[PDB]
């Protein structure tokens, strides 16, 4: 349900879909393609169109008169079912009717310009019973081809390739007999549902799209190469953000009266099912279990992804550091940037000691490095002094104010030592990685730190698959991974640790 996505559509061509192709109240969502980061939300209102501004620097898109969200899926269903709120002078736009994409491009079956040998090959090398993809035709242009591998899993001629011709008649696809699709992608789902049959019986089960994002991790530099040709990252960014849509699970709790307010932003929301649940409150407090924060489990070390506080949410924040036994903390952000609170303070200054609620916390030390300022924070539950633990602080400063670092070293040589304090720590609980709004620059570090202590512990021989990471660290808390230049930024630091082996 997010085709109303179209990723290679100007502005002309999306004011004249929504006028000719559309009803008022339709509407589309599409980038800006010379602007990274820029995005429109072009709607059909009393017969004519508006275009909205949505920008993400790589905090959180914000829509312009609207609110800031973690995924353009999260943007579109909020207005799709809370009605009123988007609008211009002031006047109420409505998303009723989206507008659905036919283009291909982003789907994660296609492969547009790639020749049958090729095909062959990697669903040889790579796939297995019912991997399927679908290529542009190399004979007749505008025609497709969707090649499946089937058989045994347990070479031995146990398995097979079988293509199917996919004509284009009349703006219509089809494989040679029964209905006429509008797209690929209707055509791509219909044989999902009902998988053609061969003659003698083979059936064409359409299982999963061909994985070719998994690499070997010597193969990352030419994986780089290809991806940074005039850009194959932008296309492979906008297939996974096309799953963003699997990923709508239920923020019930981050809604709740009582809770609104412990939110930097009202729709930047922990899923239920992945969230810090805290513990031992307050009796006389009626909700006293959240915070804006999400477990994230790799799927040795597991990592808290959650907001920077706001002043009535630092006593749950320690709360929440005491309660998971978590020794080190990881900021990416400044205090301040640009003027604005991006991070406040929770900590004491250097040599003081404060209580935050219940919690106590001495700064012991602070040490400055060029990239970053480790802070040596105790921690302990007031009146119980055999709870004191040591909880180290390191605080990320030179990130810039826009866009990603130009060089990952320094994020790199950061990560190495967060991860060998923490395992220095027996039974050291989570790493809380923290600030802005958690999402953007906190699910950059975090899938950055798992893709390296893969590389860490196998060295070169081992399989990474960026985008499968990302998805997975996604379904954990909204929009892990904020923009394409953040993507890349994950891609280049990985091939720097490599080359470093
Ligand atoms: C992001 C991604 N990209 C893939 N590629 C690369 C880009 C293309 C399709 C195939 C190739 O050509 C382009 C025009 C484009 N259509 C594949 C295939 O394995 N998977 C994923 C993937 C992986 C794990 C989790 C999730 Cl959620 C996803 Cl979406
Ligand atoms: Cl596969
Ligand atoms: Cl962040």
């Amino acid at each position: 349900s997010r085709r109303w996505f179209h990723p290679n559509i100007t502005g002309v061509e999306a004011e004249n879909l929504l006028l000719t192709r559309g009803v008022d109240g339709s509407f589309l969502a599409r980038p800006s393609k010379s602007n990274p980061g820029d995005f429109t939300l072009s709607v059909r209102r009393n017969g004519a169109v508006t275009h909205i501004k949505i920008q993400n620097t790589g905090d959180y898109y914000d829509l312009y008169g609207g609110e800031k969200f973690a995924t353009l899926a999260e943007l579109v269903q909020y207005y799709m079912e809370h009605h009123g709120q988007l609008k211009e002078n002031g006047d109420v736009i409505e998303l009723k009717y989206p507008l659905n994409c036919a283009d291909p491009t982003s789907e994660r079956w296609f492969h547009g310009h790639l020749s049958g040998k090729e095909a062959e090959k990697l669903l040889t090398e790579k796939g297995k019973h019912g991997s399927f993809l679908v290529r542009e035709s190399q004979s007749h242009p505008g025609d497709f081809v969707l090649s499946v591998r089937t058989g045994d899993d347990k070479n031995d001629g146990k398995s097979k390739v079988t293509h199917v011709m996919i004509r284009c008649q009349e703006l219509k696809y089809d494989v040679g007999g029964g209905e006429r699709f509008d797209s690929l992608t209707d055509l791509v789902e219909h044989y999902k549902k009902n998988p053609m049959v061969e003659t003698l019986g083979t059936v064409l089960q359409l299982k999963q799209p061909l994985n070719t994002t998994r690499i070997n991790a010597a193969e990352i530099e030419s994986r780089v190469r290809e991806l940074s040709k005039l850009q194959g990252f932008w296309e492979e960014f906008e297939t996974l953000q096309q799953q963003e849509c699997k990923l709508l699970y239920s923020r019930k709790e981050g809604q709740r009266q009582e809770n609104k307010n412990k939110n930097r932003y009202k729709n930047i929301l922990p899923f239920d099912h992945t969230r810090v649940v805290l513990h031992d409150g307050d009796p006389n407090e009626p909700v006293s279990d959240y915070i804006n924060a999400n477990i994230i489990m790799p799927e040795k070390k597991s990592y808290i992804a959650t907001q920077g506080c706001l002043q009535n949410t630092v006593n749950d924040f320690w709360r929440m550091v005491f309660q998971e036994n978590s020794r080190v903390i990881v900021m990416t952000t400044k205090e301040v940037e640009r003027g604005k609170s991006k991070c406040v303070k929770y900590w004491p200054d250097e040599y003081a000691l404060k209580e935050y609620g219940v919690m106590r916390v001495r700064n012991v030390k602070e040490s400055a490095a060029h990239d970053y300022t480790l802070r040596e924070l105790k921690l302990s539950k007031v009146g119980q002094g055999n709870t004191e633990r040591t909880v180290w602080q390191y605080h990320f400063r030179t990130w810039p104010d826009h866009g990603v670092p130009s060089d990952p070293g320094g994020v790199l040589d950061f990560l190495e030592e967060v991860h060998h304090k923490q395992e220095s720590i027996m039974d050291a609980g989570p790493v809380v990685v923290h600030c802005s709004a958690g999402i953007g620059r906190t699910g950059t570090f975090i899938v950055i730190d798992i893709l390296i202590d893969i590389i860490r512990e196998k060295g070169v021989d081992c399989d990474i698959d960026v985008p499968k990471t990302i998805q997975m660290v996604r379904s954990q808390r909204s929009g892990m991974v904020q923009t394409e230049a953040q993507y890349r930024f994950i891609y280049m630091a990985v091939q720097h640790y490599i080359e470093t082996l």
